[PDB]
């Protein structure tokens, strides 16, 4: 409750509350192409999503959730540096207050435009999300760079409901998605071990970074800059902007598939 994005309570603030925010393995980070380490054990990312499994949209104040049923293993990832299943468990975006720039993660130091996040939980170590959220192999998350440009009509379902939850606390049904519809064409990838991107900031997370970039115009990024942080009732306060600055690599290495 105690954290937001703003001057006041935003990311340079966090470490105040979450001691963990200068911790070794933090996330996002600029991935330098020069010193990137190909390694011959990835495998091809392989996803294999029921659309099913969709279940609801949610306004959480500071950004919105795409949440699955994770009762199951209808919905997983698999392959990359996994020896186990990841268990689908949310989608969400992150942005920024210009459409030029709003990525969490940077590629020789270009910031794109925003950021979508694919989140997975290690089922076959753990017996929930809670218990493998704060475990060093509980998290698995896709993340996949944004260019402004022509507008990307894969984005249109998630865009048509934003408007059952405009202010904070909203839900709405949201099903029969199939997530992997938003992923670009081919999955060549980096990865490194990193956190959760804002509070609680665990060290929970092993990244895979696409390499190819997907489009979205100017004005599908100001549809999520429309959303507010605000309950219903109250004064209008706009999700302006949701992304953490870059985080100091710490000794870690980006691998490729490539
Ligand atoms: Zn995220």
């Amino acid at each position: 409750p105690d954290w937001g994005y703003d001057d006041k309570n935003g990311p340079e603030q966090w470490s105040k509350l979450y001691p963990i925010a200068n911790g070794n393995n933090q996330s996002p980070v600029d991935i330098k192409t020069s010193e990137t380490k190909h390694d011959t054990s990835l495998k091809p990312i392989s996803v294999s999503y029921n659309p099913a499994t969709a279940k609801e949209i949610i306004n959480v104040g500071h950004s919105f959730h795409v949440n699955f049923e994770d009762n199951d293993n209808r919905s997983v990832l698999k392959g990359g540096p996994f020896s186990d299943s990841y268990r689908l468990f949310q989608f969400h975006f992150h942005w920024g207050s210009t459409n030029e720039h709003g990525s969490e993660h940077t590629v020789d130091g270009v910031k794109y435009s925003a950021e979508l996040h694919v989140a997975h939980w290690n089922s076959a170590k753990y017996s929930s999300l809670a218990e493998a959220a704060s475990k060093a192999d509980g998290l698995a998350v896709i993340g996949v760079l944004m260019k402004v440009g022509e507008a990307n009509p894969k984005l249109q379902k998630v865009l048509d409901a934003l408007q059952a939850i405009k202010t904070k606390g909203k839900r709405a049904p949201f099903t029969n998605f199939d997530p992997s519809t938003l992923l670009p064409s081919s999955l060549d990838f980096w990865t490194y071990p990193g956190s959760l991107t804002h509070p609680p900031l665990y060290e929970s997370v092993t990244w895979i970074i696409c390499k190819e970039s997907i489009s979205v115009s100017s004005e599908q990024l100001a549809q999520f800059r429309s959303l507010l942080s605000n309950v219903e009732g109250d004064n209008a306060v706009p999700m302006q902007h949701n992304n953490r600055p870059t985080q100091p690599l710490k000794g870690r290495t980006v691998r490729a598939s490539f």
